[PDB]
């Protein structure tokens, strides 16, 4: 398998554009659809806005109980009902990636709860973490979250939670990329 | 700046080829230089033998206090003295990169003091991290250690110490190619 993942915003693909809300800092244009490629894609066709690209990878945070209450609760992706995505972008500051590991941990859970929080919205959210500030991209994480109609609210919901923590604070860039499944 | 170096054994290069250890799997073949470069290189050089290649990143274990004390022994790279070095590529476990970042941490510094112990050595030895699971390569990180003769022998006694850690009970591939600068 390959743990690379491209999002190529353009006139084809999986995805219909449903809204694109630049949270925070510079957006991402307008497209219509969203294109999905499991690989590396070193040229995007030229009638695309934008790609974005990241990795699959191993675990930073979270503790063995941590990940074993989530493998409890958690869906996989691609749900027949899941027909609603977001994409959502991050960038983290400069100051944030100069802290230590623990610094980094108690913001993240100790102050944040963020993977107790999480918790709470499995299994009706599916969800899949890529990184890329390690290819130079512009964003430092590319998230992605999928979900029936049911559980819209409870969605936007954790989003108000979240955007509220210390976390938070150091994030820099975010974008959604709210998604109909085609 | 770039977080991406490459390292490619051939002719041509800043460092000579003094011997290769061939320490656990499969090795890497004998070359006259490595030649180390701040960038990516697309393919292998048609008369070199191998590429490898690995960026710069994030601090995953280390904690403040940690921190603190490296940072403010460490020599940095391209002391005039420093005309000897060593690439140490490395591949652990499948089974490692399923633990969880407590089960990891523990390893790491609880069980193995892999910081502590390196530091009684690091005010003589220059080193550099990089990492590259995430790029697909076939090892998992490519270590890099410079010194003077002085601190050979020092050195191969980190190794000795590094080698019988609980750490390296999961390494699973481990080539040492030592070098002399040109
Ligand atoms: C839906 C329930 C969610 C759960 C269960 C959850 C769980 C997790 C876990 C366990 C991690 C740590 C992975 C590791 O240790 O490497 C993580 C990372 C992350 N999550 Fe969530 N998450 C959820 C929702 C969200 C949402 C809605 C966002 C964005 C608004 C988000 C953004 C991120 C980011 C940016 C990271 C990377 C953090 C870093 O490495 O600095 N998560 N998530
Ligand atoms: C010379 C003194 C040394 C010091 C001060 C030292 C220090 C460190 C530190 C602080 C890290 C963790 C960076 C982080 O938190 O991400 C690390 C990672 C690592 N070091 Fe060392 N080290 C030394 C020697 C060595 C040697 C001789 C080897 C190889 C034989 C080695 C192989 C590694 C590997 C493979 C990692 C990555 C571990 C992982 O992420 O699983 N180190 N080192």
């Amino acid at each position: 398998p390959n743990n690379r993942y491209s999002f190529i915003g353009g006139r084809t693909g999986q995805w219909q554009v449903v809204k694109i809300r630049n949270v925070l800092g510079p957006g991402l244009q307008l497209v219509e659809k969203v294109n999905i490629l499991n690989g590396a894609v070193a040229e995007i066709p030229l009638d695309s806005a934008w790609r974005l690209q990241g990795f699959a990878s191993n675990i930073r945070y979270a503790i063995r109980t941590e990940l074993e209450a989530l493998q409890a609760v958690v869906p996989m992706l691609n749900r027949a009902e899941a027909i609603l995505a977001v994409l959502i972008p991050i960038k983290k500051s400069a100051q944030w990636w100069e802290m230590a590991q623990d610094e980094r941990r108690d913001i993240f859970e100790r102050e944040s709860h963020h993977t107790a929080v999480g918790l709470e919205y499995l299994p009706g959210v599916a969800r899949r973490l890529l990184h890329c500030r390690d290819l130079g991209e512009e964003f430092d994480f590319l998230t992605w979250f999928e979900f029936a109609p049911e559980h819209s609210s409870a969605f936007n919901e954790l989003l108000l939670r979240m955007r509220a923590s210390k976390e938070w604070e150091y994030v820099e860039r975010e974008v959604e990329v709210w998604l109909k499944r085609l």
